[PDB]
């Protein structure tokens, strides 16, 4: 059928995007391309395609949307949603060429058709992409691009716009436009695919899919939101047990609704050599993040710094814990620095100044220096007994409900920066969370805002639960 | 649903695999997996999964399948159809944990639950997976691993048998098979999501598609195979426009039937140091494989050698001009290198036995070293008037057909090898194909034959049709 369909990944972000394109005349585009758009240049190129426009689903509240970057180094077509309010309409894609899209418009890229689909719910001005092979069978659909509209096992969540933009009573608005959206959903035939914009553990829904796919016959039988009839029942369903907005997820509204500035504007992030001379005038600087794992991070680091261990984790706590009016320095080795640094930029901070080798810690000045402890539970177990420490669990709302170390004080980690004047400076601060993740990213923390004496428990709370010691 | 599933491919061979796991449990199997079994074991510990199983679709022609491998390296049960005759029997996997699979036979890991549907057509034993999520939906089917049985826009040939196994009039049968099992396909909801094991590029069908997935409700819709209503027009049909069976596929039928050597037994090529000296002794100790660009090659090669440049079609080329009973000595970048044994090893040619950078091609001895020229077609046309060259096309012969230089001489590349003593070893031979991959390969070929004087034409029939010079139906 000589059309070619990819679908990129971010394992990250949890963030799915597709490369859809014509073989017979090469004519390609992109639905809701990540900022970083080589790899799907680089795959247009190796397939003979060329990428032609670049589609948005919605605006994104997670990550930057490449769309411009697209649009500036393709020279392809934005192409938008123009069925929102005026308050949510993408003005600046008009000094590109661009379509502002309402339902029922089709796109053509050689045999490939697609035609929009206004569906809101996540977003007021939400649109599916439904695609058809004219080739083959012009009249008969094969996938949706279902944005954050379906997703497999889900809908998206439809209260960001409240939560972070301060729309009073839109949830419930954005709720029943999902509600009456997904009956133009049920109405498209079962065999079409459904290929959506997030995946398992993006924050954007309540218990996404790992599986990458699903069809619109197989959400109607299995999907939760599918199955409800009454429109007041099911809003009270969505808006209940959503996970918490990201406090990032306002500026990225911003910043896709504008337009994001250009990767080239910003330029390359200069590889600095930071002999322990230099150290000081660099932690002064600004901001220092240290993505070595906790462990090595622990018995050595420059003060003041923050430790986001570089994983799968690493975009959401950069999310959560760094800020975007502040310029940033890395350091990460050499092997790895430029997809950190990528990461960074694809929730938008961009102020990245130069990095470096984390080797630069080791022959650092005293006075430039820090540690914490890794202390285990037996350890922790003695301390408990005449009350020694300051116990910190940073762990989720509902882990805790479920049990916690005794005398512990709850702050989970998403929170920490705010209510971090309530931990006591010159007490013996002991963190936990589960496994010991979250607490290591918690400890480097503590130790920035002042609090001398920090311990990490390693093993977290399973390891405590596991040598049988006693939970309240 | 708290199930996983992730499609791993090929794009050399055009192959699709399948992980598959339920993230409560841990447990996870593999469908059709590659030799190299380190991508899975790798994504599986990354996701917090055990690969516990690996399952065959069928006996594959086109690779060499990492069952045992997957057996040896993760203690895997080796789960196989067992519904083939007698001659088409896994019996290597008994030494095994191991399922010797029958039709409606379910697999069960955690949550996931899979059914054995018995799908002749590609091969008699063939076997597709039906997944269920039974977290959710333990009735409801989702995903119907297709194997070669039914692709997106096509299904497979059912010719291998007779071409590369011997098996007279089985292509008919098996055609036939094809028809019966496809009415159980159009029994399965629309739904019902459709993964096979190969896409688009594939020998083991007709037109397969760029597109990674479909449905049984799409297929129904425009699949071609399932508009036909009459079995006699659809074994035509499907017999009628398959591509050529390469030759090596005999030789995986067999590894994959009685089982691969474990590339643990094989072990590592050794880079090596060539020295200028050390040059003849390499050449005359089995078949040397460089795979620079063309370019490069026709300026300075060894002697003898054969060029496969790097790219997409690497293997598809291997797999047809190389043989797995000599020792292959190759040449490539030490960036690549540990990527193109991995493909060599895809296909089964394992006794590559050591490697080196090709710079070692620079300092080497005027008589260990060759060369062929890369003409424009400017100069072919004037050797033209006089007849100072001797013609080689290698282009298909659908190509062919639609037009050629004249009084030129057609031997695809396919079938080069064979008759390549029809090839004069002191004429002037000029070749060409299309736009000049296919050329190049070919010029190689030749020198290595013996003949002095060989040409390559840049930019190929196009750059010559292009240029408005005289062709011939
Ligand atoms: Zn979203
Ligand atoms: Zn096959």
């Amino acid at each position: 059928n000589a059309m070619y369909l990819r679908r990129f990944y971010d394992e990250g972000l949890a963030h799915a995007s597709y490369l859809v394109g014509c073989q017979e005349t090469g004519e390609a585009c992109v639905i809701d391309p990540a900022r970083d758009v080589e790899p799907y240049l680089l795959t247009a190129k190796r397939e003979g395609l060329r990428i032609v426009a670049a589609l948005e689903t919605h605006i994104h509240a997670d990550f930057v949307s490449g769309a411009r970057e697209m649009a500036d180094r393709a020279g392809a077509a934005i192409c938008v949603s123009d069925e929102g309010p005026p308050e949510w309409k993408s003005e600046y894609v008009k000094a590109y060429p661009h379509r502002l899209l309402k339902d029922g418009d089709e796109l053509h890229f050689g045999n490939v058709r697609i035609v929009v689909m206004h569906t809101p719910g996540h977003t007021p001005e939400h649109v599916s992409y439904l695609l058809y092979d004219g080739k083959t069978s012009p009249d008969v659909p094969m996938a949706l691009f279902s944005g954050d509209f379906v997703f497999v096992g889900d809908v998206g969540r439809p209260d960001l716009l409240e939560r972070v933009a301060g729309e009073s009573g839109s949830s419930e608005a954005l709720a029943r436009q999902m509600f009456r959206s997904l009956r133009k959903f049920e109405a498209l035939p079962d065999h079409v695919q459904v290929l959506p914009a997030h995946g398992a553990g993006s924050a954007c829904g309540k218990a996404l899919g790992a599986v990458p796919s699903s069809t619109v016959g197989y959400e109607k039988l299995v999907n939760w939101a599918l199955q409800h009839k009454d429109e007041d029942a099911f809003v009270q369903a969505l808006l209940a047990g959503q996970p918490e907005a990201p406090i990032y997820f306002a500026r990225m509204k911003l910043v896709n609704k504008v337009g994001p500035r250009l990767l080239a504007e910003l330029g390359a992030p200069e590889r600095v050599d930071l002999p322990p001379e230099r150290v000081r005038a660099w932690r002064e600087g600004g901001v220092v993040l240290d993505v070595r794992p906790a462990d090595a991070f622990a018995k050595r680091h420059l003060a003041g710094s923050l430790n986001i261990p570089w994983n799968k984790s690493f975009v959401t706590w950069a999310g959560w814990l760094l800020p975007a009016d502040r310029p940033i320095h890395l350091l990460a080795a050499d092997a790895i620095a430029p997809d950190v640094i990528r990461a960074l930029r694809s929730i938008g901070i961009d102020d990245v100044v130069d990095w470096t080798d984390p080797a630069a810690v080791d022959r650092a000045a005293p006075d430039d220096v820090a540690s914490y402890a890794n202390v285990s539970p037996d350890e922790v177990r003695g301390a408990l007994a005449q009350q020694g420490l300051w116990l910190l669990d940073v762990r989720n709302v509902d882990e805790w409900a479920g049990g916690h170390l005794p005398q512990a004080h709850h702050i989970p980690l998403s929170k920490l920066a705010a209510h971090i004047h309530d931990v006591p400076r010159d007490g013996s601060v002991c963190v936990y969370c589960r496994t010991g993740g979250r607490s290591a990213i918690a400890a480097s923390l503590l130790r920035a805002h002042g609090v001398g004496d920090v311990r990490n428990m390693v093993g977290g709370y399973e390891a405590w639960r596991g040598k049988g010691f006693p939970v309240e």
